[PDB]
């Protein structure tokens, strides 16, 4: 049931949940497909689906602390400063690099891109 938010969300209705980037979430609802309930804290509401990436036991959450232009082709994935990113520290590779998943992408960017939240 673990989530992070990926993007700031501003409550539009009594019934939502703020998010800031980096927040663990509860999934509390995911049955309507585009407005997911969930928790953090001591507050429960709504939020938008597409606003929040699974986290799994033993993953790391990071922020982009710098911009990365990545060549996709290559399996590389371009990065903007504050964007959410998930992975595994120990995954690093011998060149500089760490796979990482961030909404529905995935790929390749550099370790000193990526800063903990």
């Amino acid at each position: 049931n673990s989530y992070v938010a990926l993007y700031k969300f501003l409550p539009q209705e009594n019934n939502d949940l703020a998010l800031q980037p980096g927040d663990r979430i509860m999934l509390v609802d995911d049955s309507n497909e585009d407005w997911w309930k969930g928790k953090i804290g001591d507050r429960v509401g709504f939020f938008p689906a597409n606003f929040v990436q699974r986290v799994r036991p033993g993953e790391n959450v990071w922020r982009c602390c710098q911009p990365f232009s990545g060549n996709k082709e290559q399996g590389y994935m371009s990065l903007k400063e504050n964007q959410i990113c998930v992975g595994v520290g120990r995954s690093k590779d011998a060149d500089g690099f760490i796979r990482v998943s961030s909404g529905k992408k995935r790929g390749l960017v550099p370790v000193d891109a990526l800063t903990e939240i």
